[PDB]
């Protein structure tokens, strides 16, 4: 619960951020006369206002101030390859000198849905979209207009993008698909859900790892009921694997052993470019055969845009390949181990969750398993541990949530370490 | 007719004759994508082209044919295929960086130039495509008026899952949309008399695009801000395509005012964007930072490319002179097109707005969904096939949207093309 003596020391931390940003605060009053809040996207606005970057290199920007961080943020997984990768700076290249706008499909389309289909075992085809909400909407669509129901299972803490967004249960601008929410990581709890909803569900749709919801990976318990549910009541079980696909070469259900019905992927994908894209089984799959008599449509004038056609396939196949990927989550599995042994070591309030190379802070000592242990942990002292970072030059998500991008090595890495480390001799009388 | 269906089975088979190579494409690219595609839209029968190549208003496709583009990206291609000024706005994206996880200036730069533009937008925020501006636009006022019902016409486009091009779809958003008849006062007055209680929105394109380029009638449109204004719904204007006419698109034409606008296509330099705008107090539900604040997420609303492109495009190169310029310049080739059907007895017309038209097979008033069903579909293919054969590409469903880079050249071979398939084609006209 809230205290004041927590209050006082965010108070602080957010004057003493305000008074060395001056030129960030003078940019957000001037971008709130064109945007509301001065924000176009809603987790990029912190109190008492954010950052305002002016340029970035591989692992590393500077803001409008003069002050120079590591990114671990990673563009909330989606930014992978850093600021300026060369091979995708190529791929850019590659498609300027093919052409914009061509008002037409290129090989390149095709190119990259077999890199797609390739390392992902459960997808059979695919079509591409302009973002992952996109691709889950699209999803959606495909479920309901197939099995004729409405019904759709999703869970508490669950985000599956702008219009699907159940990070604090329903909100008011969500699609008005009749979703039912369950309880993450609930075997029972859900099984009841199923028993008297499952004959009208469309589709359930599930992260393996809650993302934006705090890194919170899915027991196999919980995903083996959904899997055997899903079939015998006729539902379309849609994995949401935006974030958790890097995980593995074939994501979550490569680790698994687990096949979805339908896939939805987005973020890094497309290289760092616009990007989505939902797929699955083959005959669901086809129902959008342009061919078929009574074919769904499935538009999007960005969909085969040249830039992440051309970015997209050489993020799969050139760059984030499947032993990459292996080797990323290895390292990301070892950093988060020692940012927890650090944890334990100092007898410290706090741990980090997640699954490769994600994770996210969370100031508790229960398991984190549920939305609601997420919200039970303290959230002064998330807020105080993000201000404390950008202090020590590292840059990660307001909410505590790191993205190891391939330009993050070894003194980034340590200095993260050394940091918390500080955080917790530095904090320890409100801890 | 019989007539007719031999005549498409000929061009059919011409055109599989002519493009072996598209052919080998299309059944390579049926093994990773449903039919070999990810657009609906580019696919048309017995196969799509695929294109290798293009520059400015040219491109090549993989058989090594030549075209002149007419299509445009179906209107957001309007920079043509390598336009220096776009490429230039990619560089200083790429040296700003990419996925910098943070603003930058530069969104800030692009949503003033926005808002300077366009009348009735205060405030705006972008997406990643139309279909996210207009989902976000319904969202908008569902969550504002509390309301369920969504007025929208037959024959409207909103995007993949707005999609009443054709009546209802299955896979449309389930929205409860209450559908009307585009231009249809009567009608439309009376379903807003029925259900003007529970309308949280009416969402109107001030021309329907993809439906065939129909203007919207001025009864019309006072209808439905009349009406939105006295029942308390929020008026949509879907201006994805129309936004192009004039510097402030249909909306400082017309001198009316919508409540919410949308944007797409064009607007982002030919990069992904969307975007959604309006009056001031409704967009502020949207300021991360109030009581109560909608939530607007997506991770490449503010992407560095579109940020810059978008800008350049607005401020650099579409200018308020060059939308007055464009659509004066697509006025006269649209009454030239129309001229030569006239001088030839053809019946045909091309209907639409500025640099924006779409052939009908048919004499009659095309005012609504209905009339452009009515006309002559199977004339509308073989027209498609003919100007292929002539090197002009334009929608198979006979759009064409100018690009800046279309000139004297091409024009004239688009009008030639056009007097040529009237007297090869006449038995059938
Ligand atoms: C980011 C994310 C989405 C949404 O993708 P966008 O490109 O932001 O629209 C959907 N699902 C999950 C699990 C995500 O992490
Ligand atoms: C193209 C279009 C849309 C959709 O925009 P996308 O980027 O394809 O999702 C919406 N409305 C109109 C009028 C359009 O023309
Ligand atoms: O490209 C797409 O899929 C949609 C294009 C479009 O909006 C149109 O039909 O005009
Ligand atoms: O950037 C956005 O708006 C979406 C990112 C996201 O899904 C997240 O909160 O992790």
């Amino acid at each position: 619960s809230d205290t004041a003596e927590k209050a006082q020391a965010i108070a602080a931390a957010r004057n003493t951020f305000a008074r060395d940003n001056p030129v960030s605060a003078g940019h957000h009053e001037r971008a709130r006369r064109s945007m509301p809040g001065g924000n176009t996207r809603s987790i990029l606005f912190h109190r008492p206002f954010p950052l305002v970057i002016a340029q970035g290199t591989g692992s590393r920007f500077q803001d409008v101030d003069g002050h120079a961080y590591v990114n671990f943020l990673g563009e909330y997984t989606a930014g992978l390859f850093g600021h300026s990768h060369p091979v995708i700076r190529a791929a850019v290249e590659r498609a300027l000198a093919v052409g914009l706008n061509l008002s037409t499909q290129t090989e390149n389309e095709a190119l990259f849905a077999e890199a797609v289909c390739d390392r992902f075992p459960s997808i059979d085809l695919v079509r591409f979209t302009n973002s992952g909400t996109e691709a889950n909407l699209m999803a959606l669509a495909t479920a309901t207009a197939i099995t004729g129901r409405k019904t759709v299972l999703a869970f508490d803490g669950g985000y599956h993008g702008g219009l699907l967004n159940f990070a604090s249960g329903h909100a008011p601008t969500n699609a008005p698909y009749h979703v039912v929410l369950g309880v993450y990581n609930d075997v029972e709890g859900t099984a009841d859900l199923l028993k008297r909803h499952g004959h009208d569900c469309a589709a359930i749709l599930v992260e393996p790892m809650l993302g934006a919801g705090g890194c919170v990976p899915a027991e196999r318990a919980f995903l083996d009921l959904l899997r055997a549910e899903a079939s015998r009541c006729g539902a379309l079980l849609i994995f949401d694997e935006v974030m958790t696909s890097r995980l593995s070469g074939g994501g979550a259900q490569e680790m698994l052993g687990i096949s979805a019905d339908l896939t939805t992927l987005g973020k890094y994908i497309g290289g760092g470019m616009s990007f989505g894209a939902f797929g699955g089984r083959r005959d669901l799959m086809e129902r959008f055969d342009p061919a078929r008599d009574g074919a769904f449509a499935h538009a999007g004038t960005f969909n085969n845009n040249i830039l992440t056609m051309s970015a997209g396939h050489a993020a799969l196949t050139q760059i984030y390949t499947r032993q990459a990927a292996s080797d990323l989550s290895a390292s990301g599995d070892r950093f988060r181990a020692n940012l927890n042994r650090i944890a334990v070591e100092n007898q410290a309030p706090l741990q980090f969750t997640g699954l490769g190379s994600l994770g996210t802070i969370h100031f508790s000592r229960a398991p984190i398993r549920s939305a609601g242990d997420v919200r039970a942990a303290d959230q002064q002292l998330k807020e105080l541990f993000f201000f404390h970072m950008l202090r020590k030059g590292i840059y990660l998500a307001p909410r505590g949530m790191y993205a190891l991008s391939l330009e993050i090595a070894d003194a980034g890495r340590d200095a993260f370490a050394e940091a918390l480390a500080d955080f917790i001799g530095e904090q320890r009388a409100l801890l």
